[PDB]
């Protein structure tokens, strides 16, 4: 839950706040609203803007619904509030809703979707004919008398965009659309981005960028899109790429890069494609998330949020906070408290503090909490500070051909390492997001030394559960160890690999070794045939590569005979368990694997050969011993 340090304030409260609502003549009056929702909360100029669905009447969706702001320049301490945005007032259910974020200087751009008379839902009208989609600009105004620092936020018109919509994509005719909701970017050229989700006639739902070059005056629909099936979607920027995260009711989340401005999408196999997902078991209605790049101690990253939703549905109890480089997933914690049901969600790191706006549900009946992540910040802080040094350590070690040393020890795309850190039944990764699992093993400098039934470690990839940080393997993957044979085995035994999800003991790609002192690589399900001659107690190199369905097993930097074979056959990805690493099981064939291994790096891509000469020629020097 909520770390120690950190606090929260019920900010829009259910049943209690009041909003100032504008009758039809034009007089103000404080009315109370049942629930506030859909929240997002971002900084313009120095000034704090929550932006939420103000729900008068009820929680549900096709109901009586206006934007409301709170907006404070003293972090905080204090609000002013406002209805940014009027829904149309032609009838009970009007509704103005699901508002989408911009900030670009000192004005905030607002896209949300507005509705006159339907009571079900947006992608189940009949056509569009009860739907607008509306841009609201409004501008932040700053000024200080008396010390004391004011600001205003005004308001503009809102301008309808249902002319720029295309009646038809690649054929497919088109219904209605909405932001991603959310915040959303400028990206590095100026552009205004809004992530667009789209209704086709049918019912169907998928997703799109829709982006502006002249600050607002016109946009523009880029050619590329989702998947069927995806849903408010959240972009963010990161390295010339635009990185689209979707939300996907009753499977896992679908994340695509585009490198031109929305044209072509490649889905992120490689990093973070299928890593979260909607509950445990991937079958429930999904959640919005919040998405945001961010640079903390120096080290640009990407914060995350979504409930793991243990409880199911609508529910989206346990509200988590991840952060990523890219290449590492780290789960900050739970920022919601205790099995309270939290939901929407957004996150804000301003003036070098870190905040959330989100929902809280009690009996559907919503309330948004402002959070102050001090001790998430801490924390986020710290683990910055561990993958910086590490990187910096292993990318600032000499390697063999001394100003005239060799290539640099490889970094980037390294996730993870498993080194001089261990206790018990664990083995420490040492950038801190995923640690293996350990039985029957012995400390070693850098490592352990395995002897007994299932001694041996498990890194788990599918093995994760719920959130799968290590999903890019089945795509593609390096794996690396230095290892020692200790003791000849009485026939085969196995020494490092990637196992498959499912009935049997099948391999993705791994290495045994056997009694005749040979080598037995495993491709896939072909049989696993004898190579090459090793000695006990000497020390061997060891890396496993895997891209484009094909691996290669390496052993002192040579490739072993079979390297190159397919080793998935099939659209299908592949689903690895977990990588092992000596003979652990705890169940089947009581194997033990008397080896002694250290140094094991995982990478999210196949390294190239100068790569793996490198590794090999600097096994000596990356130990955290
Ligand atoms: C979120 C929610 O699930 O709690 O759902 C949206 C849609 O119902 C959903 O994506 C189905 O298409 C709501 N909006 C609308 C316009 O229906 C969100 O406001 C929110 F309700």
């Amino acid at each position: 839950s909520l770390a120690p340090g950190s606090s929260r304030v019920e900010l829009f409260k259910r049943k209690n706040s009041t909003v100032p609502f504008e009758e039809s003549n034009g007089t103000i009056r404080e009315r109370v609203v049942h629930s506030f929702r859909i929240p997002t909360i971002v900084n313009v100029d120095g000034v704090m803007v929550a932006i939420a669905d103000a729900r008068y009447e009820t929680s549900f969706d096709n109901s009586f619904i206006e934007t409301a702001v709170k907006y404070s320049v003293d972090d905080g301490a204090t609000w002013n509030t406002q209805i940014a945005i009027k829904n149309s007032r032609a009838s009970s259910v009007s509704r103005v809703m699901d508002a989408t974020v911009i900030v670009k200087g000192n004005k905030l751009y607002i896209l949300v979707g507005s509705f006159n008379k339907t009571r079900n839902s947006w992608t189940q009208h009949r056509d569009g004919s009860d739907w607008e989609p509306l841009l609201v600009v409004g501008e932040v105004t700053k000024s200080a008398a008396n010390g004391k620092t004011t600001a205003t936020i005004s308001w503009g018109k809102p301008v309808s965009l249902k002319p720029l919509f295309p009646a038809e994509f690649d054929g497919i005719l088109t219904k209605e659309f909405i932001g991603g909701v959310g915040a959303a970017i400028v990206a590095s050229n100026g552009n205004l981005v809004y992530p667009v989700q789209i209704a086709d006639m049918g019912g169907r739902v998928f997703t799109k960028i829709m982006y502006s070059e002249d600050d607002g005056n016109t946009w523009k629909f880029a050619e590329g899109r989702s998947k069927f099936g995806c849903s408010e979607p959240a972009v963010l920027e990161w390295e010339g790429k635009l990185i689209i995260n979707n939300r996907v009711d009753g499977n896992r989340r679908l994340v695509y890069e585009s490198s031109d401005m929305g044209k072509t999408w490649v889905e992120a196999l490689g990093t973070l494609s299928h890593v979260w997902t909607n509950s445990p078991t991937s079958n429930q209605q999904d959640c919005q998330s919040s998405f945001v790049a961010v640079t903390i101690e120096g080290k640009r990253v990407m914060l995350f949020t979504h409930p793991l939703n243990l409880k199911g549905r609508w529910m989206r109890d346990r509200l988590h906070l991840w952060m990523t480089d890219n290449q590492r997933i780290f789960d900050v914690g739970q920022i919601s408290i205790g099995d309270e049901n939290s939901g929407y969600s957004s996150v804000l790191y301003k003036d070098d503090k870190l905040y959330s706006l989100h929902e809280i549900n009690t009996n559907d009946v919503y309330s948004l909490v402002f959070v102050r992540l001090i001790g998430e910040l801490q924390l986020m802080k710290s683990v910055v500070r561990t993958w910086k040094e590490e990187d910096n350590h292993l990318a600032s070690i000499c390697t063999p051909v001394k100003g005239g040393c060799g290539a640099a020890v490889p970094t980037a795309g390294l996730v993870g390492f498993l080194s001089h850190s261990a206790n018990g039944s664990v083995w420490e990764d040492v950038y801190r997001c995923v640690d293996a699992n350990v039985a029957n093993a012995e400390r070693v400098p850098n490592g352990l030394k395995f002897n007994g039934v299932g001694g041996g470690a498990v890194w788990p990839v599918a093995r994760q559960g719920q959130t799968r940080r290590y999903q890019f393997a089945n795509y593609r993957f390096t794996l690396v160890a230095t290892v020692t044979i200790d003791e000849l085995p009485k026939g085969t035994s196995p020494l490092l690999g990637a196992g498959l999800e499912g009935p049997g003991d099948a391999k993705l790609l791994g290495l045994s070794y056997d009694k005749n002192r040979q080598w037995r690589p495993l491709y896939g399900a072909a049989p696993a045939s004898p190579t090459g001659s090793w000695e006990l107690h000497k020390k061997y190199h060891v890396v496993l590569t895997m891209a484009d369905r094909q691996g290669s097993v390496y052993v002192d930097g040579q490739p072993l005979a079979g390297s190159g074979n397919t080793v998935v056959r099939g659209a299908t990805l592949p689903d690895i368990s977990h990588f092992y690493i000596g003979g652990p099981r705890s169940k089947g064939a009581p194997t033990d694997s008397r080896v002694t291994v250290t140094n094991v790096v995982l990478y999210n891509r196949r390294l190239n050969s100068s790569e793996i000469r490198t590794l090999f020629l600097s096994q000596d020097m990356i130990g955290t011993d």
